[PDB]
């Protein structure tokens, strides 16, 4: 998965940002399976007042997640990976949920690309994790905090 | 829904975005029936020249909407409303049609968050805000312009 | 097709951009037809440290490709588009494979407006030119390279 994280320039320290990464990247870790590293978190900085709800000028609290995610994941898991993000968020960030909007879209596994490699279908990482190379084993096996 | 909008870096003013976030927001409401403030539009500003159109790269007034909604509503009414965004966004940001792009994608409502709460199919609007805490409510009934 | 480009900011000179954004573009007008000027690359720059691998902080060095296409290609076509931009980008910004992510995501083309116009049907597109205004048809002969 990708997870476009746009927040207010500035709303995030480095270590907020962080915390907020593994918190996303956890859940998804906790709930699909998928292992750590290729869960991306990449995050969207504006500046404040870029946002407009209701055609009303917003200030620098609002979090919107787009999860980018593989076909194959049934609704209930969805909402529970939805729902925890939601709250690990809240908790990482200091932010109220009031301010968290998260969308997820999918697309079959094999029109994306991570690391250069098509991925495979959920649940099925592990032996995929197994014919890449060492090289490139080397490489995601760094990114696991 | 949630709109992104990518626009060069000063295209807009503050009071150009505000007419942008307006005529997107009147566009939806007026078509959908989907109450105001579920509305989010969201500006993605760039340096201008980071914008290549076939390998040619432009000056700042492409402007490109992607629009992020719940399944469930017609092409017929999804087209209408990308042609009123069109036309709207036009006046409102000064900007000639051609310079104007409008993907939409669909998702399932199930795995769309707001408000922190579970959006509801279109079919839903007016009951699912009733099932809502009155802080939330009220939070929400801030984000109605005028 | 818009692609939306997500580089860490100053990776890519001016140079570099145009390089990524001329192989993106000859990618998908090789594979699908499309005339030059229907493809959008839209740069994304954000502070280096944006980007979380794994919940890792991540340098700049990574890029993601997020592609937004009508449905109509099939998943054969897909995954040769996919993987002629992660070897082209890979060429065009000197950036080892292993640095590219590539997501393609599709919509129906009556929901897709180019140049203030909706796109037809994938494979449409000389009849498609073949009825837009002479001045449409001027503009848009303008941004091919």
């Amino acid at each position: 998965p990708v997870y476009m994280v746009y927040v207010s320039q500035d709303r995030l320290t480095p270590s907020a940002k962080h915390a907020v990464a593994k918190a996303i990247t956890d859940a998804h870790r906790g709930l699909t399976g998928a292992q750590h590293f290729l869960a991306q978190v990449n995050f969207q900085e504006q500046p404040a007042g870029n946002v407009f709800l209701g055609g009303v000028q917003q200030g620098g609290d609002t979090i919107f997640v787009h999860g980018l995610h593989r076909e194959g994941r049934s609704a209930d898991l969805k909402g529970q990976l939805a729902q925890r993000i939601v709250d690990d968020v809240s908790v990482a960030a200091e932010i109220d949920r009031k301010h968290i909007w998260v969308y997820f879209g999918e697309m079959p596994a094999q029109q994306m690309v991570e690391y250069g490699r098509f991925l495979p279908q959920p649940g099925h990482e592990g032996e995929w994790f197994d014919n890449l190379s060492s090289d490139e084993r080397a490489f995601m096996e760094t990114n696991v905090d």
